[PDB]
């Protein structure tokens, strides 16, 4: 009857019978890639074909996680870091370019979306950075694509258990919820912090009600998607099962499952949403991409013309 999805990720460059088998479920709505299955655009490109000819509706996304190395030969474009944007007059511009770059290559590739680094609002004058991510944000949407924020509502220093946080939330409300709070009526989707605040609630803030439905979806009025946060994390030695909790994340109002790096999780995970009987949230296709694949959008004119302008400002070349 509830609503629900997966996202889970592929061990290797191409598909095996294992993952042909698993993307059938309806269960599971997304696939994630990362460096590891990365080869260059052209192999991305016509994995990401092979993936749709199974199953069309698939939410594709593709993790940059502060780049992925080494896009040598026929590689994606390279792009300004933003505090190197930041600095010039036009710095707006040149952020919209970049996003709008960033974003058509990477539907060109027949991928959804992009988890960009520039969209860690937590890791990265705020309210500048607020309109810096902001005008990123215009990019991608030109660009047909949504943009996904993380890590709500904000923790970007340390720690081997889960952290804790003691702020108090009028303390949070005017420090790390203030990015959030700005971008919340522009972004689509966002990713929460594996994060207990205990003077707000004693879950993590990707299974508590408290801060998803109150404070994100109430109070700062979000309206897009939430993804959970990883909720494999494998390797991490952590006891309980991707199964429990990604009971305990859409419990809690995530519509988007993630179990990244364990297919074994991802099964586990899988058996426990068939047994729930979920369908999509209603929200979910959202975060499909307007754009579609091709191999001629580096010669297209506003890519070219997107281009000279960082040229111009001394970013690249
Ligand atoms: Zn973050």
């Amino acid at each position: 009857h509830m609503q629900g999805s997966l996202m889970l990720d592929i061990g290797g460059t191409w598909l095996t019978a294992e993952d042909r088998q698993i993307l059938r479920h309806p269960e599971v709505g997304g696939l994630i890639i990362f460096a590891r299955n990365i080869e260059h655009p052209a192999q991305v490109r016509e994995l990401c074909a092979a993936i749709r000819a199974i199953r069309p509706d698939l939410l594709l996304a593709v993790d940059q996680e502060g780049g992925r190395v080494q896009r040598l030969r026929q590689g994606f474009v390279r792009l300004p870091a933003m505090r190197a944007i930041a600095d010039n007059p036009n710095a707006e511009e040149l952020a919209e370019h970049c996003g709008w770059l960033m974003a058509t290559e990477v539907q060109a590739v027949g991928l959804d979306l992009s988890f960009a680094p520039v969209l860690d609002l937590d890791h990265q004058d705020p309210e500048r950075a607020a309109l810096l991510a902001g005008a990123f944000i215009r990019g991608m949407h030109a660009a047909g694509m949504a943009a996904t924020g993380k890590h709500f509502p904000g923790h970007g220093w340390a720690e081997v258990a889960i952290p804790e946080d003691a702020r108090s939330l009028e303390e949070i409300r005017r420090s790390d919820l203030v990015p959030f709070a700005r971008l919340a009526g522009q972004l689509d989707a966002l990713m929460p912090a594996h994060v207990i605040y205990p003077q707000v609630d004693p879950q993590p803030a990707g299974f508590s009600r408290r801060w998803l439905q109150e404070i994100l979806r109430g109070e700062l009025k979000f309206d897009g998607v939430i993804f959970s946060d990883d909720l494999s994390m494998a390797g991490a030695h952590v006891v309980g099962d991707a199964a429990s909790r990604i009971e305990a994340a859409l419990a809690a109002g995530c519509d988007m499952g993630l179990v990244c790096n364990d297919r074994a999780s991802a099964e586990l995970a899988l058996a426990a949403l068939q047994r729930l009987k979920v369908t999509p949230p209603s929200r979910l296709q959202r975060m499909r991409g307007k754009g579609y694949a091709n191999t001629d959008y580096r010669q297209q004119p506003r890519w070219l013309e997107a281009l000279s302008a960082l040229r111009a400002a001394q970013l690249i070349d």
